[PDB]
């Protein structure tokens, strides 16, 4: 089945996860239900943020999944959420959490994640895009683990400048940071700093986010890719989940379809030879998740340079 990843911490992750359509709307009940047939098809590790309003699917999905046999215990699963920016202070951390666990219907977090590195004015507008303080909130996220409501603690969207920058107080490392990477995003270097520290690389969109605004098509319609796909007898989508696994990197994917979701657990049945990987290395590189909607004239970063540090 999935393989387990063991983070620096020692707790067991599953190498493929399931996220939360990147909607900052509310929760349809067809995100229930396919949530709930993600764990009938075999998912176990489910990513959410408290920004798309979709945590009470999930937790209702986990219900279910509970009342219907699919899983015996909630510890079979690996459910995480992201601490959203708005929220991203001192004192508005633990209130934070403590809500994300009562829309999951749950105890306890096995990972809590900081969704950007970056701060919100409590109340996109681009005059409330503050400067985040990484010592004050991320010894909150440490408190957050010791008082028992998540397992462990980690980042999303961080540069390797930045991840030093909060590595440098840090008493509990981050065990995960979250960030794009597919065929066309390497992040050689950034996977280079996090392998010498023990931080897991966790990859959101690995199909580029053909689906959403801010995406591209630089995966799904890579001629490239599409020569490997039918060489190895499979799709566009499996031969760039492979290539991430195969970097060693955790990965949560976005299902929408029954189909989907069955064949992305097939990845870790086959391999990419020598040169699949030769071939792809040399693929041009084209950043699709843009931070655009948290760049502000007046806040801590105002161009795509800053946010990424390239």
């Amino acid at each position: 089945g999935v393989p387990m990843i063991t983070l620096s911490s020692g707790i067991r992750m599953p190498a493929l996860g399931m996220g939360t359509a990147e909607t900052m709307v509310k929760g349809t009940e067809r995100e229930k239900l396919a949530f709930l047939k993600a764990i009938e098809v075999g998912y176990r590790h489910f990513d959410t943020a408290a920004a798309y309003q979709s945590e009470e699917c999930l937790g209702e999905a986990i219900a279910e999944a509970l009342q219907l046999g699919l899983i015996k215990s909630r510890d079979e699963l690996f459910i995480t959420s992201k601490l959203w920016c708005a929220d991203a202070h001192a004192d508005l951390v633990l209130p934070a959490l403590q809500n994300s666990l009562r829309n999951l219907k749950l105890d306890y977090l096995d990972l809590y994640l900081i969704h950007h590195p970056v701060s919100l004015k409590p109340g996109i507008p681009k005059d409330h895009i503050l400067p985040m303080d990484y010592k004050s909130v991320w010894a909150a996220m440490e408190e957050c683990q010791t008082l028992g409501f998540t397992r462990a603690i980690g980042v999303c969207n961080f540069s390797c400048k930045k991840l030093q920058e909060l590595m440098a107080a840090a008493k509990i490392p981050p065990v995960v940071n979250q960030v794009e990477m597919s065929p066309t995003l390497h992040q050689k270097n950034l996977r280079e700093y996090c392998k010498a520290n023990n931080i897991m690389i966790t990859a959101h969109s690995v199909l580029g986010a053909i689906c959403a605004p801010w995406g591209s098509n630089a995966v799904m319609d890579s001629k490239v890719l599409h020569q490997i796909a039918v060489a190895r007898g499979k799709s566009v989508a499996q031969v760039s989940m492979r290539w991430v696994y195969q970097q060693g990197a955790s990965l949560v994917v976005k299902s929408f379809n029954e189909g989907r979701m069955k064949e992305n657990l097939k990845i870790f049945d086959w391999e990419l030879t020598a040169e699949n990987m030769e071939k792809i290395s040399e693929i041009p590189q084209s950043r699709t998740s843009s931070a655009d909607f948290l760049l502000s004239p007046t806040g801590p970063f105002k161009t795509e340079e800053e946010f990424w540090d390239e």
